[PDB]
């Protein structure tokens, strides 16, 4: 089997990205965030506190004539902003772009937290990280992957995000019309339970690359790319007037800045971010300065290849029994 689902920036930033996701029968479709940083499936629902909800589509297990509950699960979970959610689990029939899951734990919400009813478009988080993370308790539970898995031609997803555009995840297979060039393959550590690397480095701009080792998770739950400081610091030192502000937590650039792309190395092949891609826009309404998509990971405890970086890639997930990723240009 295979699928394939059009992703969708929620917003002209490229802040995140909905995927259309079929739950239940008859089917309820809602619009997910597919996160390859965490490892729940969880929803807006029948049960979220209704203060808590403000635009986004609910599940409704009631109205499924495929869920049931699992009778005592309980799921809790925080993410790297600071963002949180929690409720019960039922299981239902989940499809992704024709891709049909039975059984598939759906984890509800009783709760969450501001900034998700504060974002009327995504109804919820589709994780792609290893199972391992899952948060369901007593029993943990299978990502939508990891079920699906056994059934697929080829045991891998492809993300392929666009810049101010729509995008594509497949499963099961690698579409070769999607990029330009060969695919390069790099080593994963599964040992966190995410999707962790090894670039080989970094040039800024049209400068020299320097070949250094950095760490880093392939996550596409996160907007911005998030590097050593060293790295970040050689990054905005050729922006005249960039600066890092603690006021607004961050590298800031003038608007009126063209800002220099930034390559990250996989292996001997090189993967260029547009500098275009690295303009994240006015900081407030009217503010002549802009935020970089560029920021420093220290204190975040990891390297992050969030959307900026991804997006300018064709990148597999692949799922086999000794996991790689692989990134091509396109």
């Amino acid at each position: 089997s295979t699928g394939s689902a059009t992703t969708t920036p929620i917003d002209s930033l490229d802040d995140a990205y909905i995927t259309p996701v079929q739950i239940g029968t008859p089917a309820q479709t809602l619009n997910l965030d597919f996160d390859t940083g965490s490892s729940d499936l969880w929803v807006f629902s029948s049960e979220t506190t209704a203060s808590e909800v403000d635009g986004q589509t609910i599940y409704t297990p009631s109205k499924s004539t495929t869920a049931k509950l699992l009778s005592g699960a309980t799921w809790s979970i925080s993410y790297g902003d600071g963002s949180s959610s929690s409720g019960d689990v039922y299981t239902d029939t989940v499809s992704v772009g024709g891709l049909t899951v039975t059984g598939q734990a759906v984890e509800s919400a009783k709760k969450v937290s501001s900034s998700f009813t504060e974002d009327s478009t995504i109804d919820g988080l589709l994780g792609l990280a290893f199972s391992t993370l899952n948060t369901v308790s007593p029993t943990q539970q299978k990502t939508f992957f990891d079920n699906a898995k056994a059934s697929l031609d080829s045991p891998v997803f492809t993300a392929d995000l666009g810049y101010h555009a729509p995008g594509t995840y497949n499963f099961g297979f690698i579409d070769t019309t999607a990029y330009t060039g060969s695919i390069t393959y790099t080593a994963v550590s599964t040992k966190q339970g995410f999707w962790e690397w090894t670039s080989t480095g970094y040039a800024v701009g049209s400068g020299t690359f320097k070949s250094t080792s950095i760490d880093g998770i392939a996550d596409t739950g996160t907007t911005l790319l998030y590097l050593p400081a060293t790295v970040v610091s050689a990054y905005w030192a050729q922006v005249s007037g960039a600066k890092s502000s603690s006021s607004v937590g961050g590298y800031v650039f003038p608007c009126s800045a063209t800002l220099p792309s930034f390559t990250f190395g996989v292996g001997s092949a090189r993967i260029v971010i547009p500098g275009d891609y690295i303009d994240f826009g006015p900081i407030s309404t009217g503010s002549s300065s802009c935020f970089g998509g560029i920021q420093s990971s220290a204190g975040i405890g990891i390297n992050i290849f969030g959307d900026v970086a991804l997006k300018a890639a064709f990148v597999v997930f692949n799922g086999a029994t000794t996991p790689t990723l692989g990134f091509a240009s396109k």
